[PDB]
């Protein structure tokens, strides 16, 4: 055979980017929500790159490729910084980059903080399911496939394709560790609960984002240029409404 | 909107069939066998004349269809037949049909009776489930599209897309008890296990009743005339291994 897409999955995944974040800073709202945002700008390019060698991707009309990225980002990132809460806090601590960590004071500085608790609990699910790392990437590309224009693609041809494979090699992964179908069967549940749940997670995200970033000059937090663009873009289409979140339940 | 599919299912749902059986009659091994494939005969028709009316079938391929129902047609009888020994036995008894109902002693003699047993225990699940006859009907519809040609379908076009219709539908139906999604994740899990279940069943049913065909001279079992045919063209494919039955998890 041809090797399996979460062996690409795994070839293709980005390594870590740090903040370059000064600790020795107090821990400052302002500050604090202004290095995320150029963290957030870094880690953009890295989750574009990404998609880019991501199987399928590339086969989508640009504008179909452009849009599942406008719209989906913030929950990759989220749920990536989920992931590595896990790994490296078990859930204790959120972790952006491995040299800005949000203890409790963090998130109670970043004004943020009932925002950084959900975000958290997404971590604490991840140690919960003792989510593995097969888990996670599978889970990881159906996010990017997880929100889509209310008026559906162009290319939407490709896109079921894409996404039920994606659907498939998760189930691929449920079933190889697990034997057991009524195990399996409860897996993919508890999963793909967890997809559905990011959905309204990114919501409230999102809502402060286009809030702080309306706000920007009042509240005096920046969003560095790149990080504009795509908020920009998103940002009415998303308060026009058509963007529609593909739910399991 | 346009009526529910599960609305037309309810529509084209056929009345009992009843096995003019004499009931007066000593129960023993031949005169049962005989009289079940005479009913077997009745429901026959009756599940052709469901199937076309069944909505997505008619565009399937015309040797689809016939296909299709040589497989499945032991499924359907026997999955219904459990319904009804739900329904009107409380899964007590194995009811065929309203004259024709096997108790205990008619299971001794019948010369199956563990598969007796295997059809009380499908009925049995039935009323642990306390399954809705919305539930039940597109389950019905479902074992149709669920034991295929191995080789595959001429149109498959048509085929992949139905069978997911009614797999939604089914979960049209599970929803309406207002659960959450948990709950209807745990009744779908349970009805598609029910479900498959019956491939189990059915193969050995099929063995019981190849034998008997065969057999019948020896076991004075006589096989209504088109009951025949079915047998004669669906043997020869089952025992050749072309029937792949598609299941809802290993
Ligand atoms: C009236 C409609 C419906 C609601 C739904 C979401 C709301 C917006 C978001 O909150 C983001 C942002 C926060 C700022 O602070 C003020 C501006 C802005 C654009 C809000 C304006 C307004 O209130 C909105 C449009
Ligand atoms: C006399 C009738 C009764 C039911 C039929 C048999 C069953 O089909 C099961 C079995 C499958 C094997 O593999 C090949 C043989 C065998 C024994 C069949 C051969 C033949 O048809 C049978 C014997
Ligand atoms: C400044 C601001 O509005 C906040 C609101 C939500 C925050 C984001 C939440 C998700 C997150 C995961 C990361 O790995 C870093 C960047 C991001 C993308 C955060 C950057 C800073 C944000 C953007
Ligand atoms: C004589 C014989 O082979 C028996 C074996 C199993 C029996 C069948 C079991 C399932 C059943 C359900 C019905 O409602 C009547 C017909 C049938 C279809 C039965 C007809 C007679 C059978 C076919």
């Amino acid at each position: 055979n041809a090797p399996s897409l979460i062996s690409i999955l795994q070839a293709i995944e980005p390594e870590v980017v740090y903040a370059g974040y000064d600790n020795t800073q107090p821990d400052t709202t302002n500050y604090l929500l202004s290095s995320l945002n150029r963290l957030a700008e870094k880690q953009l390019v890295s989750v574009v790159k990404w998609a880019k060698a991501l199987p399928g991707f590339r086969n989508l009309h640009l504008d179909d490729q452009m849009t599942l990225i406008q719209y989906s980002w913030m929950g990759l990132m989220a749920f990536a910084m989920g992931w590595r809460s896990y790994k490296h806090t078990n859930g204790q601590m959120l972790y952006f980059a491995p040299d800005l960590i949000f203890n409790e004071q963090r998130m109670q500085q970043s004004a943020m903080y009932d925002l950084c608790q959900g975000m958290q609990q997404i971590s604490q699910e991840f140690v919960r399911l003792q989510v593995t790392q097969e888990e996670f990437l599978c889970m990881k590309a159906l996010l990017l496939l997880s929100t889509v224009p209310k008026e559906g693609l162009k290319s939407q041809a490709s896109f079921d394709e894409m996404r039920m494979n994606y659907i498939k090699e998760l189930n691929r992964a449920i079933a190889k560790k697990e034997n057991n179908s009524a195990q399996n069967w409860q897996r993919f549940y508890q999963l793909t609960k967890l997809l559905d749940s990011m959905h309204d997670l990114v919501g409230g995200l999102l809502q402060f984002c286009f809030y702080t970033f309306v706000q920007s000059q009042a509240l005096s937090v920046e969003f560095p240029e790149m990080l504009v663009e795509i908020i920009s873009a998103q940002l009415p289409k998303v308060l026009a409404g058509m963007a529609k979140p593909l739910l399991f339940h």
